């Protein structure tokens, strides 16, 4: 029979291995010839795997690259202007890859050019609270200083925005062993830790969902009208560069001025972690000088779009998407995900060649330029937004399949919670000590829900990956799954070799998943979810799960507000409307659920309830967007204004409440709280009403 | 049988007559008790007529009313400050209505309060070109002057905005017999002309689709958060008041300064129509003083919403809507339309009681506060926008059924052109000399298409009525139809007694439609269109008709641009992308049409092509809206920036080109032309692509 089990059993660990090896022998940087040739290989193979159509969709977008003949570096300069210390021009390439060309040296994509000279201030992780501590508590002024911050905790783009708003004239990012060196593990190539010469690449934009900086709202097609660079969205205004911890030690060891304010500001190097500004007495006349010569350039990018036409509802689209572009070899990020997508396509294609077709259309995507700001997925969705909003059932992301080997990690819309629970109960756990047990059992055991015993943790979607346009702009139900580490026993940030040259096939095969069994399990979870979304007669969404989280989020935003009881009295700040809307949502969702369970080969009633299910995510979109963030349109979920990676619930209210006690005009600020309460209450009630009887 | 003919034959002229009489014996001003009691009567009757459900939807919105104890008026004052002439405090009530209370005196709804004193400047119709002539050609400065303008040609709100931007400190509006007195016809009550004491009421807002001034984007429900008045949308900043032509003669007869610049500036009074500023020599020290004391007040309004549930596609909505609120008795505006809606409901209800149901759901609406800025329809649509955008097939408006007795007038989306042609070929002409001929024949004869012999004229939708939210904000196919005058033989504006106390039942029964046959024909057209939209198995829209008009509009916007050949060369301004998109739209629409004609009791293919048809209007919506007009989101059609009543095609391009030769930075201005060309081209291609095969 042609059922989910036939699909899942066709998936092979050994095929994933082969594809990963194939995808990671050379660098595939967005906008380079090698990434175009890999796109053409993916297109050809998806066609031979059996998809009905596979096309390239290309766009011309702003990318950023270092100058090959004028390298970026940082110096300590003396009184006279001599450069007495210079940071590295490249990461020591891994064993066997020392003759690979076209390895892009470490840089901060989209840095402006500059040669700023000045005194260092150390700002910890450069979080919002870190700058609060510096400015308000320690009375340190960053204006005209170069700030040095450790990577970790938050998106680097938020660090740069925070530094900018504090008046820094440049930013140095570095990897502290406290955050990127797990105790007892060796450095690559003998272990999975970051060595001292290793450096994390990454973009430092603040795009807030805009896509290509030059064409917000519209696809960067052949006749697109582009903003000039001065009006581009999201570019930083001060130079930025990343370094490793051998270099960082040399910049930090001479720091003077104030002591760190507590141990949460000290990493693991043998330095005092003084905050500055500037160096101690003997070296006080020495300065730091940045040399940045990267250029921004409009460059062609290529997405691969494959289509498996639905037999019954070809106008309903389930999308499996992940990126192809990498910073260097991309052994984890993204090729451990793309290898998995490639095997999923192969499996669906073998069913297709035996005569099967899914009920709904499945679209497969190999996105380009994700590393430069989610540009490929965003421009494609801008191009096709009318199709996606009227026909998009769901979007399943497929970047890195592993960042650890401990247990499963799922972030998704509440609408997919029951789907995930049910699917993981039918899959085998790959974990040692859980032979013959379900993935649900092992996952639940190692990652319990904080709210309910006997269930596993499923997190909110944040951002920093290609589902952003589909979920937060367009309101299509979205989700992601991968294998992860134990975040309890280990206090380091993501995985140590993230965005480094050392992220290789060998990293994965030697130290993460030698049997490719974790990969295979992630393929079954992603593949399984897509199968169920594309094939179940009733869409596998449970509106009642949204009702439960909405109450949780309402309670949580109310508790933030109730830190300010006097102001709530003075300004008549009531959450009554939001709680009322949530109660109504609960009631209506419960009655909808009964109709769904109880409605006869009547395809119109079915479709009309599949359309109610599909448009429920869509109902939380506000076409006016959030304040000063027009492309974040979902009212329940947005990326945190302080950390793009983290999701925030009732973001409009959260941001109106944040730091409200430091606003100069409290009537005005509490007015905007009330406004946002009204917006949320209205939108929740409106979402609820899409599930009432239609007439 | 239960077919369109049974529906149409059940409609009765004599029922329309009775309903009109019933709806026009007392004033039904928005926000007054009498309009609430009429809402409750409509609700009860629609229930007894057989609808499945009839509810009131109420909102609390900003309205405007004169002060009962502090009347608005205008004076000529002398040197000493004596008021030597005062305009009327009320229109002489018509015969038999002289004891009706609660007749609102003439005023400009939403005028601010003020007592400005100054010299008069006469600005003709206060159009954009009128102010150009004054300022640029005649060198007359309106700054600090009171301007007097004749009603006609454009929405009065645009006149007030133009006066404001010219620096006027107040505006006096008046009705010139040139525009409101048809030669050879007598004054009410002996004819249908405006007498000298008659005055046109109306709002002077510039809302640009926003709805309630205090709650743009969101319904004005019980917990709504309201802008303060200073941040309200669309309110004028200078006092404004309307007068009749006896009063106007007294203000104009002493005007001095420059002569009118040509005969297009002279109306029909025995005055020179001098432009001013100020009065001639003997009276030069006399001034005009306005006394305005109207107040803006948040007031409850009530829409009546009736539902006739669909038997097959209950989640697809065809809406018939028109307003109930009137300035005074509303004999034409709106009750000649509402009487027609009431008979349509009665007819559909008689079919329903014999067991019939339409295929799709039909919603019927009696909107409130249309006269105060389309507030009822807008707030309801803001409330229900998610339902309407995913389920709204079409919206058929039903304000005034007559403004003349010569022939039919239709304004609608190109998608309904074939529907209208086919329906009017099956209806009987009510016209003298066309006994036994079709409405199509008589209409085509008296109102030929300018483009094609053998077809009738169908115009673009403008604005100034309740379809605005449904069409220009939400992208639901919309249309309207009424009986109209011969605009050829008569050079007057709309109908003379528009928004005057003299608009009565007797006006209609004596002078417009004594047999109610024109009413009945409009009921058959509106009713017929609703029937066909709600009941035809394939939605009655022809995508190919959009292709034809899009080419016409492209040619037209290109010709405007080509008035500037040097700039088009210098700035590389190409319309190629827009013509390419239009050609593609034509090709794809033609292939879609063949699939539609040729696709088998397969309900999913049918529905998937009914969804393609229904979402085609929707595809022309840009969620970022037009520049500085976020609630005008349709890219093909918007209300003219110079005249809310008139439709403009490719409005984004049109406005970027308007007066472009007077902009200071031509590179910047031609850049914005190119930007708008790109937006239009992209949107047309995107609309076309919603009609390709779905997978
Ligand atoms: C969660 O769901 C419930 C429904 O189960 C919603 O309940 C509605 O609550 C609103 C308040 O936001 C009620 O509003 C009130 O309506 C009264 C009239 O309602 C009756 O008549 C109307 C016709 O217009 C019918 O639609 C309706 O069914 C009732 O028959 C008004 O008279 C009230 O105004 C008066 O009191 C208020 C408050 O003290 C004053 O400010 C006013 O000035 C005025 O004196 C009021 O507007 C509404 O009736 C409720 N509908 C019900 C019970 O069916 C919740 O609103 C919803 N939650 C959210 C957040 O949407
Ligand atoms: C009306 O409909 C037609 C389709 O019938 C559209 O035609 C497209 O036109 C665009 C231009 O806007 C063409 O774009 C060109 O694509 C070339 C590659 O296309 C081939 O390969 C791709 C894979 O990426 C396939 O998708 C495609 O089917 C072809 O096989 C590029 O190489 C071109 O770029 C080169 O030339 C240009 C122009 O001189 C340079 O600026 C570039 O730098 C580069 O040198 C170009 O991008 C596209 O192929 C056409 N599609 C077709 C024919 O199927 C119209 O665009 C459409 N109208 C509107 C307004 O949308
Ligand atoms: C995840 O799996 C669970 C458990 O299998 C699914 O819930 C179950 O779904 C079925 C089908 O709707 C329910 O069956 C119903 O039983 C009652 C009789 O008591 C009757 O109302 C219906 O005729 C129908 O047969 C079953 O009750 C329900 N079990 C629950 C809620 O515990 C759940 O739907 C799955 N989620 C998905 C697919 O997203
Ligand atoms: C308005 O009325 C006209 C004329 O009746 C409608 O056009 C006609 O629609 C019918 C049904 O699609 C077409 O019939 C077709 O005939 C051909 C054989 O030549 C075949 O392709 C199909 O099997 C079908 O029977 C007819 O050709 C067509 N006539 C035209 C275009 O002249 C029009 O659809 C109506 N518009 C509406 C309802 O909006
Ligand atoms: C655990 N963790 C992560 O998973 C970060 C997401 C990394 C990865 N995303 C990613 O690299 N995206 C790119 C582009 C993101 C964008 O431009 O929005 C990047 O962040 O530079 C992913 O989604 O798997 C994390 C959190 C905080 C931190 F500082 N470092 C890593
Ligand atoms: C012929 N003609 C009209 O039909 C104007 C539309 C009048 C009527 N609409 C209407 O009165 N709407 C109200 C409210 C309009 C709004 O606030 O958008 C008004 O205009 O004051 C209708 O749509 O039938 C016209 C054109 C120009 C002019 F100056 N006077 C009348
Ligand atoms: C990755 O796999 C592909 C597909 O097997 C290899 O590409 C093929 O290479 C052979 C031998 O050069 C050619 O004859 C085919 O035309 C290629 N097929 C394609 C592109 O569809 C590719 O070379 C492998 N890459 C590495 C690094 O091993
Ligand atoms: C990358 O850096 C190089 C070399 O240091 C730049 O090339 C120089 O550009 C300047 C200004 O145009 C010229 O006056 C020199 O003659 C060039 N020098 C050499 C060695 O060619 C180059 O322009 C930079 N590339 C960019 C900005 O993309
Ligand atoms: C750091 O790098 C700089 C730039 O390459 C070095 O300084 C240059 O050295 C050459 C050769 O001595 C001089 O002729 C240049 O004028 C110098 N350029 C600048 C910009 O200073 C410097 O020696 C390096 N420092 C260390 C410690 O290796
Ligand atoms: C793959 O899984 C193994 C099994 O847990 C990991 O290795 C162990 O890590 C724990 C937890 O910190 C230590 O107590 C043990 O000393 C390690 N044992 C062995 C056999 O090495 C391994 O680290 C995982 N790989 C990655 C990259 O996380
Ligand atoms: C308009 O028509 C309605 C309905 O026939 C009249 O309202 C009815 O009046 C009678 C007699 O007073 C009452 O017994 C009914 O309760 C009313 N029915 C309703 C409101 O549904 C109304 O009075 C007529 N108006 C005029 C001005 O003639
Ligand atoms: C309407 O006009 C009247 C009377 O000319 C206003 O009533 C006066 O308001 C002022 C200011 O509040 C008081 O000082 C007077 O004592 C009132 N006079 C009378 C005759 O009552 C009234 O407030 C206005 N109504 C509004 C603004 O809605
Ligand atoms: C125009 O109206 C005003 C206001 O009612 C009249 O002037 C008032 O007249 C009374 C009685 O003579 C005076 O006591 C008031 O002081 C006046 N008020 C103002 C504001 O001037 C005026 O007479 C009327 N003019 C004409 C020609 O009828
Ligand atoms: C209703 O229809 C009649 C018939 O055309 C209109 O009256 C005529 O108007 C024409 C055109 O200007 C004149 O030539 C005739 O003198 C009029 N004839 C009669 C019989 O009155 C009448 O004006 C229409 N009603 C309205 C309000 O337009
Ligand atoms: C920080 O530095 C500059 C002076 O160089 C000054 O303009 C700015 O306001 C300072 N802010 C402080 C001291 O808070
Ligand atoms: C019109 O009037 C005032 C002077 O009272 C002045 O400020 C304004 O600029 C004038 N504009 C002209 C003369 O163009
Ligand atoms: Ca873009
Ligand atoms: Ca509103
Ligand atoms: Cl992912
Ligand atoms: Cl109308
Ligand atoms: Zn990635
Ligand atoms: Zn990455
Ligand atoms: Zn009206
Ligand atoms: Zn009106």
């Amino acid at each position: 029979k042609h059922n989910m089990k036939a699909f899942l059993d066709e998936l092979k660990a050994e095929n994933i291995k082969k594809f990963l090896y194939n995808f990671t022998q050379i660098p595939h940087l967005a906008g380079t010839e090698q990434n175009f040739q890999l796109a053409k290989q993916i297109q050809s193979q998806w066609k031979e795997f059996g998809l009905d159509s596979v096309e390239l969709a290309h766009y011309d977008v702003l990318l950023s690259y270092p100058n090959k003949t004028h390298p970026n570096y940082i110096s300590i300069i003396n009184e006279d202007g001599n450069e007495i210390f210079n940071t590295s021009l490249f990461e020591p390439p891994p064993p066997g890859y020392e003759n690979v060309s076209d390895i892009v040296p470490p840089f901060s994509a989209f840095s402006p050019q500059g040669m700023p000279e000045g005194d260092l201030v150390y700002v910890n992780y450069a979080r919002t609270e870190d700058f609060f501590k510096l400015e308000r508590d320690m009375k340190i002024n960053c204006s005209g200083k170069i700030v040095i911050a450790r990577y970790g905790k938050v998106f680097r783009g938020n660090k740069v925005k925070n530094a900018q708003l504090a008046g820094a004239k440049g930013v140095i990012l570095y990897s502290d062993p406290a955050d990127y060196f797990a105790p007892g593990v060796k450095s690559y190539p003998d272990g999975w830790n970051l060595p001292g010469g290793g450096v994390q690449r990454g973009n430092i934009l603040n795009l807030n969902g805009a896509g290509d900086p030059l064409t917000p709202g519209y696809p960067a097609n052949e006749y697109a009208y582009r903003r000039g660079i001065a009006e581009a969205v999201g570019l930083p205004s001060i130079p930025v560069h990343p370094i490793g911890y051998y270099d960082a030690q040399k910049l930090l060891e001479k720091m003077g001025g104030s002591a760190p304010p507590d141990s949460s500001w000290r990493g693991s190097l043998k330095v005092p972690y003084n905050v500055g500004p500037g160096f101690t007495g003997n070296f006080s006349t020495q300065k730091v000088k940045m040399h940045i010569h990267s250029t921004n350039e409009v460059t062609r990018i290529y997405n691969v779009i494959g289509t498996l036409r639905g037999a019954v509802e070809p106008d309903r689209y389930v999308i499996l998407g992940g990126h192809r572009d990498s910073w260097v070899f991309g052994g984890i990020d993204p090729q451990s995900g793309a290898a998995v997508v490639h095997e999923i396509v192969r499996s669906f294609g073998t069913l297709k060649k035996e005569g099967w077709r899914p009920r709904r259309t499945i679209l497969f995507a190999s996105w380009d330029a994700e590393e430069f700001g989610l540009l490929g997925s965003t421009e494609w969705a801008e191009e096709n937004s009318r199709l996606l909003q009227e026909r998009g059932v769901a979007y399943i992301n497929a970047d890195s399949s592993i960042e650890g080997n401990y247990t499963l990690r799922v972030d998704c819309t509440p609408l997919m919670y029951s789907l995930v629970h049910n699917l993981t109960k039918e899959l085998k756990s790959p974990d040692e000590g859980f032979e013959g047990k379900s993935l649900y059992e092992s996952w639940t055991k190692k990652s319990p829900s904080p709210e309910f015993s006997g269930m596993p943790r499923i997190s909110k979607l944040g951002s920093g990956n290609d589902f952003e346009v589909f979920f937060q702009r367009l309101g299509i139900a979205s989700g992601r799954a991968r294998y992860t580490k134990n975040w309890e026993t280990n206090k380091f940030s993501g995985y140590p070799l993230y965005h480094s040259v050392y992220e290789t096939y060998e990293l994965v095969e030697k130290f993460y998943d030698p049997m490719f069994k974790y990969h295979l399990t992630v393929a079954q979870v992603r593949g399984g979810m897509v199968f169920e979304l594309a094939n179940s007669i009733v869409l596998p969404f449970d509106c009642r799960d949204y009702a439960v989280v909405l109450r949780k989020y309402a309670d949580k935003i109310y508790s933030i507000s109730m830190k300010h009881p006097q102001e709530m009295k003075t300004y008549s700040v009531s959450f009554d409307s939001l709680f009322s809307a949530v109660k109504n949502f609960t009631e209506i969702a419960s009655k909808f659920s009964e109709r769904l369970q109880d409605f006869k080969s009547n395809p119109i009633v079915l479709r009309m309830m599949n359309d109610q299910l599909m448009f429920l995510e869509r109902a939380f979109i506000d076409p006016l967007g959030l304040p000063d963030r027009p492309f974040y349109r979902h009212v329940i979920y947005a990326p945190s204004s302080h950390n793009k990676y983290a999701g925030e619930s009732f973001p409009g209210i959260y941001d109106a409440l944040f730091d409200i006690e430091s606003k100069v005009d409290p009537s005005k600020a509490w007015g905007e709280v009330k406004r946002q309460i009204y917006v949320a209450a209205f939108t929740v009630q409106a979402a609820a009403e899409t599930l009432s009887e239609v007439a």
